C-alpha cells in the first residue's frame, strides 16, 4: 500500500483495512479500542519495536506491552481523544521497555469505525 505518513485523510484510506492490507505500509500502525487494548498491529511496527504482530494482539497496549508510553505525554492524549470523540496528534517519542531506546514520531489519530484510534510510527 503508498499511503504516506502523517496524510490528511489517513483514517479514509486505511478504514476496514484487512490485517494483512495494513503489513503494506512504510511505517508502523497499530489499531487500539478506547482502553487500550491492541486489535491490530502491523508488520512494521513489529520491525520498529522487536514485538510479534501476531501475538500482541489482545493485550493492553499502556498496561502491559508499552508501559512507557502511559504518562500523560502519551497515554494522557489518547484517553484525552477517546473521551472527546476526536483525536489527531503527532509528536515525537522514545520507545525503551526492555528495547534498545527506539526515537519515534508518533500519530495517533481516530479512527472511522467505532471504539477505534490509530497509533501510526514512524523511525526518526
Ligand atoms: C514503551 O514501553 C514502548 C513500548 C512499545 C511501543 C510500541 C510498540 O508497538 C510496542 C512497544
Amino acid at each position: 500500500e503508498h499511503v504516506a505518513f502523517g496524510s490528511e485523510d489517513i483514517e479514509n484510506t486505511l478504514a476496514k483495512m484487512d490485517d494483512g492490507q495494513l503489513d503494506g505500509l512504510a511505517f508502523g500502525a497499530i489499531q487500539l479500542d478506547g482502553d487500550g487494548n491492541i486489535l491490530q498491529y502491523n508488520a512494521a511496527e513489529g520491525d520498529i519495536t522487536g514485538r510479534d504482530p501476531k501475538q500482541v494482539i489482545g493485550k493492553n497496549f499502556f498496561k502491559d506491552v508499552a508501559p512507557c508510553t502511559d504518562s500523560p505525554e502519551f497515554y494522557g492524549k489518547f484517553k484525552e481523544g477517546v473521551a472527546s470523540g476526536n483525536l489527531n496528534t503527532m509528536f515525537e517519542y522514545t520507545f525503551d521497555y526492555q528495547m534498545t531506546p527506539t526515537k519515534v514520531k508518533v500519530h495517533m489519530k481516530k479512527a472511522l469505525s467505532g471504539d477505534s484510534y490509530w497509533v501510526f510510527v514512524k523511525r526518526v
